[PDB]
């Protein structure tokens, strides 16, 4: 009955945010799920961190829906302990379909050639490099089942253009595409579908947050979601001021389930039209 | 609880193939539907072309389906016979939701510098005029609605990159990227979004014919499908020969539904990967 | 000595703009010159159209520089009379190794959606159809010199991005991308290579007119150059209001020349940065 | 009469290969330069390393012209021994005009999710971050003279396509894409232009290798030059096996000069119309 019934999805990033909204998601449609987030705090994060509480929210989620989860806190810097929670959460499951590598930041904002060697280096191990991680740790196992999957990568309207302050951001998420064309290419001929969805500003936390707010209205002095949308909707081409998680869980959902069995490759913009300025 | 529930489709070229399957889909997910088709004999079709009795069997599945359907035929190079017959339609169901710009032909082969003027004229007529004048015909009433709605343009790999001896058709198939990206920046104030689908080979009767297997297998006598079938598997990352009409319309179904609301200006290949070759 | 020594190039659309720029930049650098344009009117131009005085203005320009030019008055949607020059002039020449397919057109300006069916039909004649005729015109002289040779067509920014109220352009100008396309991978096996150049706004009679004036500013009632620019430079990257024609000839001329040898399918961009926005 | 004559062009990895073709090339036309190289062994590197005498060779052909050039000996991933050579290098020419971030390595060849936590990273150090950290030690210069410039980072067709076992050169070539993309927005204002070049396999010693020519014609024992030619023009459209030194030169040479003074934003490829395919 649901859209990837008996399947089961390896979901970074999934304390909060559109990586929650992947879950419940994909729970929804059948798929029992593994979970990771570092639940932690992060170097020169520009909003709240997420928590522990967070991910066992997902989890309570996942199982209202009579459906497994595993959780693990884990850093997708980290390898093998990223490889170790996946490990043991498909031994528990018995089979992995689905990757969505969702886990990213964003941080500091300044001219490209003045960002700090540091933070170019975080935005880098976690935006580019933590994602082939995450693909990496889960691959073996689809490969293994002998059964296909599908592999979605969150790159960014970043990853095809830039705007300005966000240079770091926007070289970690065009390496995403590369990443999504690389592993389409050599996964492909076991039947493993990989894309990516480049999302435009979506009502998270990574983006409903003072420094945020305040970027973008530097005429006022305390700027809230009210001010920042104008501006934000003047990047669409739909007048909406940015889309919503479950907008990205749709596009999620649509690649991972056999309705896109032979789409593979395919950047798709959850952009409101962003893209076409 | 169907995905396009309460909606009104016009679909072009619905007589068979992938438009019929277009209807069938989006009439199963709750749609009314207004489908045209020429049903009749084009100039230098490489195959057999369609009848009068395709659509009317189309029409018998979606009245299956419990659902209304209006049927015409009519070419869309005649704009207003087009526009009086979707004028007819919309004022039979109500309203006008969706538009899917299917209607096309393949015809003739020959090296770019050698095909003759009238072929093509008649390419660019159908495959990009006859698009142009689908959209036209519909979007008054989409606009006039007042509740948004969503287009798709049916294009082709080869509307992002050429095959050798098919360039009047590359050429039109990139002009209906063309199509999209203009509708879309025009329409999307109106929360009316535009995008394309982008098919490899379909095992339709486009592709399922002798002229298409000598195209594809020249070293064969009679080449059947089983000899066209490891060609075209080359040109795909996927290990699959082609796609079926079903692939197509559950994309069509994606971008239609409100699950791809904010989705908009996307050329969505549905190719098995032959794009990232 | 000259970049393009020896060769010879026929160029459409040379009687004034960038194609008289064309002839005479390629001239200045060794190449003899077959130059066509209609030097007449054409229904709805938006702006004077070109006479036969400028053509001859051309035609001394080149002789100017001791170089060889044929000259002919015809229009490019008359393939048999564009066929006849053509030949004609290689007659007299010797030889065929550059085609610049320039000639285009600006005309009307409405949403797509309410343009004319005539107004769409000679956009699409122009700029679409007549620049396939232009190469068709020119490649057998190329291929039967043995030589190999370099072909550009002239897109635009609009053939990769749409602006509002210029539809048909946009379709025009993303299908003259499909033939440089086709045309590359046909006849790269010989040696041919076949690009486009995108060009943002240029300072000729096709941009600097009351018409585009107007639709840039239509707060004013007579707005001229200084009053358009503001608005064109916020188009680009580059804090520039338009490119001129000299910008375009050095692109043709790079892809022209044999420091160009290996380069073959690509779309250059000579946009300020349009495309970056 | 140089076409860049007086401007002082900085170059990355200019110890021989392409690099030593860009200062030769660019001190031809009439530039200054300064030449950065490690010069040394590089962890993994597939192909013999460079030397100081390498280096030595470039200063010496460079100085044949008539032309200054400081040279250092330092590593692109050391961001403070790259700025301190950069800072005196334009203390002793007096300006900076010109960027080409050309250093670059190929190593090892395995499926993404087999290659090695190290062999990742010193990829993306060197490929990806050495390219940013060029610009940045080097744009200080240019935006102090208040002259504008020119950009150019050497990516690759892999910077836009995916070929089997080389993903982490595919990530790290996509992220130069994304680099190119963030500086052209953010330096267009001040007039410094930002591009990149996109080559194919050109005759160097990163192609001309025994492990190349094994990752390439596993069927053979001792692969030499003439059997990987075969399998290497396959991906091209052109027929040639692959392109030279030069022909990425004269690309550089365009984009540097003020023939390109409003080319900003562009993806090059000197590609033999790879990406075609
Ligand atoms: N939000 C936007 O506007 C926007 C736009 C483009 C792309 N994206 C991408 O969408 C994805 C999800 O972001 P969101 O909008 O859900 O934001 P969010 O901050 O609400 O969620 C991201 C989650 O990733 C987790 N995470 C971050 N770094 C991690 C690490 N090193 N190891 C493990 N977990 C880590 C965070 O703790 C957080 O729970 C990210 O890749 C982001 O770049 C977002
Ligand atoms: N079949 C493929 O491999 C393939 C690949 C890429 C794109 N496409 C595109 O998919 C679309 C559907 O084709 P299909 O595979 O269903 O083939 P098909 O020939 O079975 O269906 C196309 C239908 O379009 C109708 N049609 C053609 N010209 C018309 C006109 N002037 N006016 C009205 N109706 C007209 C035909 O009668 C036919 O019923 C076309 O745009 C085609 O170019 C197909
Ligand atoms: N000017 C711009 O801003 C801009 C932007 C993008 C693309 N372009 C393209 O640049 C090219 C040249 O335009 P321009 O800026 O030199 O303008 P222009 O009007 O000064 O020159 C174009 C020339 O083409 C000739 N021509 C037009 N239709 C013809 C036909 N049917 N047969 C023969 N000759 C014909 C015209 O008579 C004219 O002499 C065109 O393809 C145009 O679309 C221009
Ligand atoms: N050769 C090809 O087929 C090909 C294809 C695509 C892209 N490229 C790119 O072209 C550029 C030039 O490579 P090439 O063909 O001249 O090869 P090459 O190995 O002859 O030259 C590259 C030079 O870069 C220098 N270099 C490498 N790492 C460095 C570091 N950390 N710091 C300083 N210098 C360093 C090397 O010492 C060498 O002198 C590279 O970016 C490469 O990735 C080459």
């Amino acid at each position: 009955t649901g859209r990837v019934a008996g399947k089961v999805a390896f979901i970074s990033g999934a304390a909060r945010g559109q990586g929650r909204s992947h879950a419940v998601r994909l729970a929804q449609e059948g798929a029992d799920i593994i979970a990771i987030d570092i639940c932690g705090p992060i170097e020169n994060l520009a909003y709240p961190h997420s928590t522990p509480e967070d991910l066992a929210e997902t989890a309570d989620l996942v199982k209202d829906l009579d459906r497994r989860i595993v959780t693990a806190q884990v850093d997708v810097r980290d390898f093998e302990a990223l490889k170790s929670a996946v490990d043991s959460g498909v031994e528990q499951l018995g089979r992995l379909d689905i990757i969505v590598a969702n886990a990213g930041v964003g941080t500091d904002g300044r001219k490209l050639h003045k960002i700090r060697d540091n933070v170019w280096q975080d935005m880098i191990d976690i935006n580019l490099t933590g994602v082939w991680h995450t693909v990496k740790a889960g691959v073996p196992h689809v490969l293994s089942g002998g059964r296909g999957g599908s592999i979605v990568l969150t790159s960014s309207v970043g990853g095809r253009k830039a705007y300005p302050n966000t240079g770091h951001y926007i070289a970690a998420k065009h390496g995403v595409i590369g990443l999504m064309r690389a592993f389409a290419v050599e996964l492909g001929p076991h039947m493993i579908r990989v894309n990516a969805v480049l999302p435009t500003q979506v009502s998270t936390t990574m983006v409903m947050n003072d420094q945020t707010f305040r970027l973008f209205r530097p005429d006022l002095e305390n700027p809230g979601p009210d001010d920042f949308a104008p501006i934000s909707q003047m990047m669409h081409t739909l007048p909406v001021p940015w889309v919503d998680a479950s907008d990205i869980s749709n596009a999620v959902l649509f690649l991972a389930s056999d309705e896109s069995r032979y789409v593979t490759g395919v950047s798709l913009p959850v952009d409101a039209g962003s893209l076409l300025k």
